[PDB]
């Protein structure tokens, strides 16, 4: 008879998944959980989705699941599957998936004083509020949140780990990643009923390089060829075909922004803001080429436009 | 022998998960469900679904689970899983995911009384009538349907809880929510045979922003230009290539609009309506300028093209 | 103790989930089945397939499940999980999910009579054959199969139940539909052993209204601005830009109609037979421009145009 | 008492689901794999993934589950669900979904001699080779791979059911499909451990017709307007812009058959050979007008454009 | 009564799920893991996932099922469901699927001796850092990590089977496949608890041609239309729609781009340097036509320009 499967029967006898570990129901049940993120998968800003792969610690007291080590041959420690064990009711509240299901959680560690720890492998793919006031590149702090659901602090206390709770840096593919200190605070949806929760904030600051050539550099180009379009003669025969082109050429970036771009509800973003400005100066543009004493009123329809393009990037510079 | 685990062995000492909470045929079962809405995750147009993040509160009496709070050492509530108790079978109706499984729903909460409560937090993707009859910016009311699919009323009678049902904002992303009030009614397909059921109503009135630069601003920007195309002289070479140029933009737009825009059966929308009319001036300017006394005719056009522009101009801020 | 779990227990005594409720070996079970589409949730032409919601009712008598009403205070009727009772196994033999599971199936009703009923709301997503011969507006027939897979007639006798078996309007987003009669028929795929199956017809006629402004508007604008080519002067150096936008044009077109359109087998659709014409009609106009005695040339490439326009016209005038 | 139940209780007395059905351990078990593919789902050629719709046939022998007919009543067969009666472990080896669960396989054929039948309809989405040497149209050959993944031939020997094994037609959307004779042999992974299988092979032959207008007659129309740039005058001012669309138009189309042609790695397509040829010969056509004695270049350019079309399209012939 | 059946019993007549096979606390389970990749499925950039199908051996032995072969019938080994036996738990670190289940893992041989062997078939889906540096054709070395994630080195001793351990071909679609040497280390998150892990190296090298001809051939056409541009007449009418035509193309050749290379954050690819390049030569080609002694500005600008081509041409070759 192997003592590992002797403890095994003796420590479950008669042991329900449903029964808080508890000795008495005035105690309370004292669970520390630590969230730690180790790759940020994506941010989808058009779900406002931000999807991440990080493990999460939990570790609770139980004056259940005791032995003496001395009496099983010295041993220490035991793994033991999580659905025997009781299980304490953490989730994530700001969760987006249709299910919330660890991907790895099968396997837990009982000590012989009773400490029980939690290691399940998760994939938490949660939602985060996104402020793109400014789109060439942003830095959005993201907040998630674990507690329990239908267990008051009267029940079970979330707390935190300090052990090992330094600020240190996260692997990221597009993303600079810092994370911040983890909170608690306690949520009252009823009175004599208060639950505990944990959130543990994200700082991920945007380092993608393509989006500059992509939405920055074809807008800049069509707002210098819409700054040239003026010195073209007015009777030269070109001054319609090239507003026509720099009409083609936004329209089809703004096709492209649209179908990239997110539909924000806040603010505009700055990209859109300036496609619009080369979408009016390039209008305006070809309205007087078309019109058209006439050397003043191109003059001063000159130096407009290039007073608005300063002012534009002093404002782009001012938010860069 | 812990306290807990006596009382939960002594309340499901023969207990089974499809006998009613009834003391007698007779007598029927209460429940009260109250929905309620957290986060509107989106609302898809072309498929007119509807995907939210809210959970959903039931409460039922039962006869059994009934203990004195005194003999348990003063305990008070306690914590068990759905499988176990009874679980009323309430369903949206008109639900449109292939599954309906609550994404955390597996505790409930169960007090001396008996006053059984669950709060199984669950995302919801539900169907909605979408008035597409203007679309620069809409308000559609969707309605939520909770309660049996096999229960009669003579079995379980849903009802809602007026405490705390006054109406308060929810949060979007880019809608603004307003929760209307809960009604219930009872559906009859059968003689003798009414099934109750729960309608929370929710009002969304959208606030994107970029909506009106990227399907009104490029229409308008092209409705002028063949507004100004009229005005190019006849023999300048420049009216074909200018109609072309025209056309090419507002076939991109069209194409761009039928890539996004739904493929709406009730109304056409008001962009589809300004994107035809643009689509036939253009061309009727284009054969206007390839045909060509000719100043007559030409100020006739030019007339009414500005007034179909007016009206249309009328039309849209009627309908804004 | 509760009457009903008294009856539920004495009922379930000793009872299997794979025995077929029949008295002797000799007896048959029969089983009614009814097919109810509430709601078509899409028909996706490219894949040939027809998502559908609607609840499906099965009725079989059984001999077991029997009691006098009488003895258990006048109960009539009870609610059972469908996973203790003998289920028939009735699968659509069309299907084309992955699975094939009901969203809410989990309660049946039994009648102290024996005669049991079975509700479960389910998603269908079967397959249909499209007749796309003429697209501006097309109506199929979808015919949805239900019947047992491995039980043969001598066992299971599927039929219809005629009771309010009378045609009545269905919900549709774009599609009108209408319900026909439902019939059965049997299968022979082995000597001695025939399967009968339930096959109940819809008959949907398209609504849309966007498909003429997306898919027809573009293309009569491009065959009369080709019409309209070849009045423009050969010398005006106009012609070949002329061409040159219009096979850009209808270029972009057809990349939208290849986007959009699927990969019929049987027969191109109308709108793809269109684009052909206008895409040789420009190439043609656009080789005789650049080519240019030549009036009548090109008097009777006018005509030409004209008449083959005319007999599209007349086509289209007679599939429409 | 039923017969019935009280045969079923009988036979599975003391039964495992992890027990070969064999009366010694030296005796070996046969299992007839029968591969019947109904409907073609689909095939794609950038994933190189054949979605098909068909059930497979197994047919095993056991020594127990042996009855007399003649004491139950003269009952002749039974249906009993798969999850008692032992499964023999198939699994298609060049499976590609994610898991290989039968979408209805919960019900099987037990007969008085033995002869176990099942029938689990089944969706397989397998791999398939694709020889896209010569895209107009093409035929490939899709293996399917039956048989045992840790069964040797020691303990299961699969075998084919030669009965009713004769070629016969298979209904398809957009493709032509003739079902291959089926064969078996032998893996030998390591030394005494040979595991056979079964190969079924389909032969599909693709019958589109709009893949033809899709992407053949953009392409050729764009040769032959390349073929009639060189006729323009060089000083006609109009060589520049026909060149100009063109470009424009093959790029288009460049871009079209990206989205929609797969990355072959194998040989480039018949198609992109085509589009680089007709992008080379306009780059080529609008250099020489560009740099535009003159008359006899541009004569021996059009001869080498003529003699390039015309080796391609005899090629194309050759291929067709 | 079979001998497999009590062989069987026998063995399994005390046995848990959760017991380490381990006949002392003191003593350890070796277990050895080999990876073999089949065939990769495919790997995506904008993800930096690789996903393949590939089976995976695993091999411990077991102080229990042990028999004498002889005692029945001589038997030598036996195939007993996963869910019986004890199964180590060797999860993917870098996985990146939301579940993590083998496809066809319901079977496990026992051999006298007590060597349990594994060959669950599964498809892995996981993280690899890509290097996009130069994007006419890579080679990545992709990482496939195996082991515990809750059972430390002192539990099991995961290690590698040198038997058969030869490099050898990988298939592959559009990838040459070179199999690394796997080796062994151990991660230590915390003091006294160290856990071994097995990494595999995979070296894929891209064979795909398309790509050359839709990112590059475009590319190249347009920076040679560009160096062409500078020859056309200042007078000509002819430069600026040329260079309207090449910006046109060039702003969809990003756009194509955009949509198809994935968001790099390292650096830039060379084809988005190579857009840049030409995007910034055909603006400053325009703006000086448009401005248009002359003649010498003109022949400075061609050999900026031509050393400009050429530098980028002698770089493309260096990292080709
Ligand atoms: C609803 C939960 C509270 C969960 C909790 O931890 N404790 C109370 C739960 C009580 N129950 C519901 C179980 C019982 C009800 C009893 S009743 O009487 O009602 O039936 C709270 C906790 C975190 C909250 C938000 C996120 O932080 C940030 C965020 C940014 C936005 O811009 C708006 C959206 C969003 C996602 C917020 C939504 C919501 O606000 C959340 C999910
Ligand atoms: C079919 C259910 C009724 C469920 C119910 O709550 N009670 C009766 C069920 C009785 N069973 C079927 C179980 C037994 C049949 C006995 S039988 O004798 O038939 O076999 C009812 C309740 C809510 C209804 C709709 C939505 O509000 C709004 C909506 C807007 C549209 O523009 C058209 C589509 C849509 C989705 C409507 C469809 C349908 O109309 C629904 C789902
Ligand atoms: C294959 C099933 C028959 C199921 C049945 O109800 N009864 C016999 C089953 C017998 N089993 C296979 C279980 C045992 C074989 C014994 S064996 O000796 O073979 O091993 C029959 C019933 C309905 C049939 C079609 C649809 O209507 C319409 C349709 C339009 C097309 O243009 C072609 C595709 C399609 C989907 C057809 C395919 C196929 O034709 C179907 C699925
Ligand atoms: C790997 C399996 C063998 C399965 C089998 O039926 N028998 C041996 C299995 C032995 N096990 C792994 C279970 C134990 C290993 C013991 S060990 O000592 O290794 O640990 C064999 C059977 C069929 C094979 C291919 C397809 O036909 C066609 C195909 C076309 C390509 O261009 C390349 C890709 C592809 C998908 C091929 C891949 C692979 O080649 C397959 C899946
Ligand atoms: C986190 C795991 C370690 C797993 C392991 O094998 N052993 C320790 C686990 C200990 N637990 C968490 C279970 C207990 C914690 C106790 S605690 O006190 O914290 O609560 C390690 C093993 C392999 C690691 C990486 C990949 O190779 C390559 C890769 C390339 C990048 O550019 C950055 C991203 C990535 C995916 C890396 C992420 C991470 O780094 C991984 C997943
Ligand atoms: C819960 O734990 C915190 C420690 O962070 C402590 O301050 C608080 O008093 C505890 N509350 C209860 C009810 O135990
Ligand atoms: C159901 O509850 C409602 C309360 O909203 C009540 O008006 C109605 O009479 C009840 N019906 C039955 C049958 O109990
Ligand atoms: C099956 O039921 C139908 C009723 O639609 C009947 O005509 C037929 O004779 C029955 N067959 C058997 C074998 O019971
Ligand atoms: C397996 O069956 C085949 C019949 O196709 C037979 O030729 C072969 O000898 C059999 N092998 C064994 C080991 O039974
Ligand atoms: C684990 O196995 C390796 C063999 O690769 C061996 O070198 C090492 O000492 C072993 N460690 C333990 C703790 O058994
Ligand atoms: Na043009
Ligand atoms: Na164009």
């Amino acid at each position: 008879m192997a003592d590992e499967k002797r403890l095994l029967k003796c420590i479950l006898h008669d042991y329900d998944t449903a029964i808080r570990p508890v000795q008495n129901v005035s105690d309370v049940v004292n669970v520390a959980l630590e969230v730690t993120v180790v790759k940020v998968i994506d941010l989808d800003e058009k779900e406002h989705v931000l999807t991440t792969n990080g493990w999460i610690y939990h570790e609770w007291n139980d004056f259940q699941l005791k032995w003496n080590p001395s009496d099983y041959s010295g041993l220490k420690k035991i793994r033991i599957p999580v659905d025997r064990i009781w299980t304490p009711d953490i989730v994530l509240f700001n969760n987006a998936d249709e299910s919330y299901r660890y991907v790895v959680d099968k396997l837990a560690v009982v000590y012989y004083t009773g400490k029980v720890m939690w290691v399940p492998h998760a994939r938490l793919r949660s939602f985060c509020v996104l402020d793109l006031s400014r789109f060439p590149f942003d830095s959005q702090m993201c907040t998630l949140v674990f507690g329990s659901w239908t267990h008051d602090v009267s029940s079970v206390n979330v707390t935190l780990r300090n052990q090992s709770k330094v600020q240190y840096m996260i692997d990221g593919k597009e993303w600079q990643v810092t994370s911040v200190q983890p909170k608690r605070y306690q949520w009252t949806y009823n009175s004599n009923e208060n639950y505990a929760g944990i959130i543990t904030g994200i700082k991920l600051k945007r380092t993608s390089i393509y989006y500059q050539y992509v939405f920055i550099m074809p807008t800049v180009l069509l707002a210098f060829l819409t700054l040239l379009m003026p010195f073209i003669p007015p009777l030269g025969k070109e001054r319609i075909t090239y507003g026509i082109g720099l009409v083609l050429g936004c329209t089809l970036l703004l096709m492209m922004l649209s179908d990239r771009m997110p539909t924000e509800l806040g603010n505009v973003p700055v990209v859109a803001a300036y496609l619009a400005y080369v979408f009016v100066m390039v209008a305006i543009n070809l309205l007087f080429a078309i019109m058209a004493l006439t050397r003043v009123i191109d003059r001063l329809l000159f130096g407009s436009f290039l007073v608005l393009t300063v002012v534009i990037t002093i404002s782009m510079y001012a938010h860069y």
